[PDB]
């Protein structure tokens, strides 16, 4: 039996090293991962990795890792896949735990815009969970924290980490993490997978897949919403994604919106990761 080896970079940073028959499915690395990190609700996670144009794909745990990754490194993420909305109903900390390390990277990368406040808030509940109670010893007015709060650190965004921090006297990393949940899950980017694509008269636009449905960004005025209920069908026809919406309260057949993605490859992982979203609805 031939084993490949598989590098993961796991949500702390480190990387872990494994092997795997050659032939082998994604879902036997994933469940290697998954084992090295003690996580039981694995269904809202998986595996990415990158691409020749270092695009992040989602490997298929149904099909063979040689398949998806072609002529790339066995070089693999692990990262959320579907984020829970409402994390208080998971049932194991460490499934919220490793939901907050997904988030922190959300924040400091930007896919997850936070306002100044919730960024020291979110930054003080991680410091609580990861330092314990506020020590004025290892902090002076001069202090920089090693976590990374937000995508550009300030000296006054480390001061209110610190001033929240000082509140949160007593609090347990356990309690420390479902209140970075309770806050992170409002956020109006929460669990939102963007998509640059243009509408059907050439106009740059994003769509956002999530838990509740699919989003329309064409510019600050004018965000369309569809949840999934509303969703009748979706395709991709070469460049092509195609959304078909339910009769509205004045239409008598459904309503066809079309967009164009850069390339089929990237038509295909919008069609596959709305799938596997509505899905998911379907489930809650
Ligand atoms: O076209 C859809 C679909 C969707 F993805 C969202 C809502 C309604 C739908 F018919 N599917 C094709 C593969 C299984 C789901
Ligand atoms: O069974 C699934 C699921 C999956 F296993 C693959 C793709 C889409 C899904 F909804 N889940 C249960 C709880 C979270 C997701």
């Amino acid at each position: 039996p031939k084993s490949m080896q598989c590098k993961v970079i796991l949500l702390d940073g480190s990387e872990y090293t494994c092997d795997v028959e050659k032939r082998s499915r994604g879902q036997v690395l994933f469940d290697k991962v998954c084992e090295h990190l003690n996580l039981l609700e694995k269904d809202y996670f998986g595996l990415t990795y990158r691409d020749a144009e270092n695009q992040k794909n989602w490997l298929d745990p149904a099909k063979e890792i040689k398949k998806q990754v072609r002529s790339g490194a066995w070089h693999f993420s692990f990262n959320v896949k579907f984020y829970p909305p409402d994390p208080a109903q998971l049932s194991e900390d460490i499934t919220r735990y490793y939901l907050c390390l997904q988030l922190r990277d959300d924040i400091v990368s930007g896919r997850l815009p936070c306002s100044f406040v919730t960024l020291a808030l979110l930054g003080s509940y991680t410091v609580q969970s990861e330092l314990g109670d506020y020590d004025p010893d290892e902090c002076g007015s001069d202090y920089i924290s090693e976590f990374r709060f937000a995508p550009n650190h300030t000296k006054e965004l480390e001061d209110k980490v610190i001033e929240l921090h000082k509140s949160h006297r007593g609090m347990t990393p356990a309690e420390a993490e479902m209140h970075f949940l309770e806050n992170a899950k409002k956020l109006s980017m929460y669990g939102v997978d963007l998509h640059h694509a243009k509408d059907s008269e050439g106009v740059e636009i994003m769509l956002g897949v999530c838990a509740s449905g699919l989003l329309i960004y064409r510019d600050r005025l004018r965000i369309n919403r569809f949840a999934w209920p509303k969703v009748l069908k979706i395709s991709y026809k070469r460049n092509n994604f195609y959304i078909k919406i339910r009769p509205g309260e004045f239409e008598q057949f459904e309503s066809t919106i079309g967009f164009k993605l850069p390339n089929h490859r990237a038509a295909k992982r919008l069609w596959k990761v709305c799938v596997e979203h509505h899905t998911f609805f379907r489930l809650l």
